[PDB]
């Protein structure tokens, strides 16, 4: 006449409680009464496990409700998930995974991911619609500046709802993080230093050769070279922006007889277009943006440079061109590199330093962060737990929401801590997310059309792009495992289609998180299997693959300053045999800045102990049996992708693992 009621508490440090637990089991012939649990403690990592016996005959076991009753001061309980045994021998599973506070009481689902259309009885409607209600009370949309993507509504991170939070307060933390980083750096001494420039290169190798890995020495030794500088457009930190040309810009009025001596196949400049041997990179983004004026003793600068380049013999990209700013003229020169040493170093500094500032604002912050966030949130206020695509979705959003409004309490809010060494701050980086919000579309998040679009699919053509390569590979496993769990629980388009929870969640991207401007293409619905699965490879590939390739490879290409500098203390050089090393020294960031930008970007690349990378799922949402299968399917493929990246780094001078699956996390955790 018994159920044996187990209850699993979270791993995390604070998942115990000492506070008291009633549990009550919602049958369809009845409730069960409350029942208090253990009159103790419940430890961290520890599974607790009770025979409870009932009064009458509950049937079939529908809901468990928990419930919290203080006891002392609030102490916030993990549940991670209760398993029934039945007194007619079945074993029922209720996967939680959710923070319970003193405040509500929690009322669970079993395992078995369901629709809407499968709820046919009243307890279980109910509970859907009251999960629902709740969801989007907690949950709240917010624009926190002008034209940005819709976020969560809350001013800092303990204003979050509790589930979304971190697992620690102060766990993840851009002051506390950086401040630390600064000190594993050995660079502490420097944080103040905002008025002294560098003695000379020597003065920051000194300082640099302590606390450089593999990549970032390749990079102090070889940064002058033309090969490094066109390899990071495809291979770097930041291999988004290069575009095949199909004509010169009218904006660029360079000729063959300024790059002549770069050209190696007898052609004159306009056929090499032609043969599609030209590539140009354009910061037009740039042009307009505020400089950052938030130090009235530093004047910080901006450009807005196009760079012309170009694929040698040897099937290399280098530069051949480069203008610093967008109009022509007398005060804007072309630099070739035929052009005084520094005069073409100093113009590819600058070209570097704006790939930085369209890296950390658009390609990192809006087209990854943000746009994840909004998957995010749309998922929590519209898809109840007990929905398949909350299941596959959840491990995917991960703390986004809550690194995101530590971002916006510390790092990029007025007066953060990203004002103090970008030439950004100050509300420039806020212009450039509003601008770019514009051109953010549906099909340039679709990876394989993303690298079209820019006429750089051709593997045969442009063999040394690996960013293309192991992005298109982790995207088609990406794609086939969604379009497995897809299958699985969906009969047909026509179920996609009449899916009231699933086309209010797509409805909630299009309309708050897109702002409902109809130019982003992001679908108003979704009617069939097969586009679901490209949507849910979208939110998925968004919050890892594409994340893991521009995000932990800062330290290694900018952590050597003059490859990456995160603000410029003199403007552009607007005449040429002027430019002197001793200027660029005092052009490029001080100390101070120096030192903030290093730790930034080392704090930024750090994985967690605990880090799950793509295709680990601890917490079992899932728990039925096909499912399962699909998602060992999808770790078989990841493991072989490693392999295929593995051996390709072997015969690589500067290997790319950056998109390798086992170095992946499941979301944006950083
Ligand atoms: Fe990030």
């Amino acid at each position: 006449p018994s159920y044996t009621v187990t209850v699993a508490t979270g791993s995390q440090e604070h998942a115990g409680t000492d506070d008291y637990i009633y549990l009550s089991l919602v049958g369809s012939a009845g409730c069960s009464e409350k029942h208090l649990l253990d009159k103790g403690s419940f430890e961290r990592g520890a599974v607790d496990s009770y025979d409870v016996t009932v009064d009458e005959e509950l049937g079939e076991i529908q809901l468990v409700r928990i419930e919290k009753r203080k006891y002392g001061s609030n102490d916030d309980w993990y549940l991670k998930y209760i398993t029934l045994k039945t007194p007619h021998g079945d074993y029922i599973e209720f996967p939680c995974y959710r923070w319970i506070t003193g405040d509500v009481e929690v009322v669970l689902r079993d395992g078995r991911a369901k629709l809407a259309r499968d709820d046919q009885i009243h307890i279980l409607k109910q509970h859907r619609r009251k999960e629902l209600e709740t969801r989007q009370k907690q949950y709240r949309w917010m624009e926190w500046n002008p034209g940005f993507p819709l976020s969560i509504d809350a001013k800092c991170h303990k204003d979050l709802p509790r589930d979304i939070q971190f697992d620690s307060e102060k766990g993840v933390d851009f002051v506390l993080n950086y401040s630390k980083a600064m000190e594993n750096l050995f660079i502490n001494r420097f944080m103040h230093m905002f008025q002294s420039s560098w003695n000379d290169f020597a003065d920051f190798e000194k300082i640099f050769v302590k606390i450089s890995n593999t990549i970032s020495e390749r990079v102090m030794n070889h940064w002058q070279e033309d090969l490094m500088f066109g390899y990071q457009f495809l291979n770097g930190a930041n291999p988004v922006l290069i575009r095949r040309c199909t004509e010169l810009p009218e904006k660029l009025p360079v000729t063959t007889e300024m790059v002549e001596c770069s050209l190696e196949r007898q052609l004159s400049l306009e056929q090499e277009v032609q043969q599609g041997n030209i590539f140009i990179v354009d910061f037009e983004l740039l042009d307009g943006i505020d400089a950052n004026k938030t130090d009235p003793c530093t004047l910080q600068f901006l450009a807005a440079p196009i760079c012309l380049l170009y694929k040698n013999l040897a099937n290399k990209i280098v530069p051949i061109a480069i203008q610093l700013n967008q109009i022509p003229g007398d005060e804007n020169p072309i630099f070739l590199p035929s052009d005084a040493k520094y005069d073409w170093l100093l113009a590819k500094i600058w070209v570097r330093s704006s790939d930085f500032h369209v890296h950390q604002t658009i390609t990192h912050l809006l087209r990854t962060h943000l746009v994840s966030e909004v998957f995010g949130i749309a998922m929590y206020r519209q898809l109840p737990a007990v929905h398949p695509i909350f299941k596959l979705l959840v491990a995917h959003v991960r703390f986004t929401i809550a690194i995101n409004t530590k971002a916006r309490e510390q790092l990029i809010c007025e007066c953060g801590l990203f004002d103090k060494a970008n030439a950004t701050g100050g509300g420039g980086h806020v212009q450039m997310v509003q601008r770019a919000m514009k051109d953010l579309t549906y099909a340039s998040l679709c990876f394989p059309e993303a690298i079209k679009a820019r006429g750089m699919e051709s593997k045969e053509d442009i063999p040394y792009y690996f960013y293309r390569d192991d992005g298109l590979l982790v995207w088609e496993a990406i794609r086939t495992f969604t379009a497995e769990v897809v299958d699985i629980y969906y009969e047909g388009d026509q179920v996609v289609e009449e899916d009231p929870e699933l086309q209010d969640f797509v409805n909630d991207v299009y309309v708050y998180g897109m702002r409902g401007r109809k130019s982003s293409g992001f679908p108003k619905s979704v009617k069939s299997r097969e586009q679901l699965s490209e949507y849910l490879t979208v939110v998925i590939f968004t919050a890892s693959a594409q994340h893991a390739a521009v995000n932990f490879g800062q330290y290694d290409w900018a952590s050597w300053i003059p490859n990456a500098p995160p603000t410029m203390r003199a403007p552009p050089p607007t005449a040429k045999g002027v430019v002197t090393i001793e200027q660029i020294v005092d052009t490029l960031p001080d100390r101070g800045r120096s030192c903030w930008h290093l730790g930034a970007v080392w704090a930024l690349s750090q994985f967690q102990e605990n880090e799950l990378f793509l295709g680990m799922y601890p917490e079992e949402h899932f728990i039925e049996k096909p499912v399962k299968e699909a998602m060992a399917r999808f770790r078989k493929n990841l493991e072989a992708i490693v392999s295929v990246i593995a051996e390709r780094n072997e015969n690589l001078q500067l290997p790319y693992y950056y998109l390798a699956p086992d170095r992946i996390p499941n979301s944006v955790a950083i």
